[PDB]
């Protein structure tokens, strides 16, 4: 899966998280994916290859214990230009 979240080609679809529920102290683990692909992540080590549909994966491959965020790339954009605040006045 992406070793790096920090991945910015401008053309993903998708942006899926994954937040680790039972590590507080771990990173959010943002991936950027297109229409309606496979979204290969490894949890706790264990790849889930998770399908998804339209920017939304399945529940049914994720782990307990892991949170899944589910928005699209410009969402994700508009989120982390919302909440970071990169541009400036």
């Amino acid at each position: 899966g992406p070793h790096m979240g920090k991945h910015g080609r401008d053309d993903y679809d998708c942006t899926v998280i994954f937040r680790n529920n039972h590590a507080p102290e771990r990173q959010p683990i943002v991936v950027h994916t297109y229409y309606s692909r496979d979204l290969p992540i490894e949890l706790d080590g264990v790849r889930h290859t998770i399908q998804l549909s339209g920017c939304t994966p399945e529940q049914s491959q994720i782990p307990q214990g892991y949170s899944v965020e589910h928005m699209t790339y410009k969402n994700y954009l508009r989120q982390e230009i919302l909440n970071e605040r990169p541009f400036w006045p």
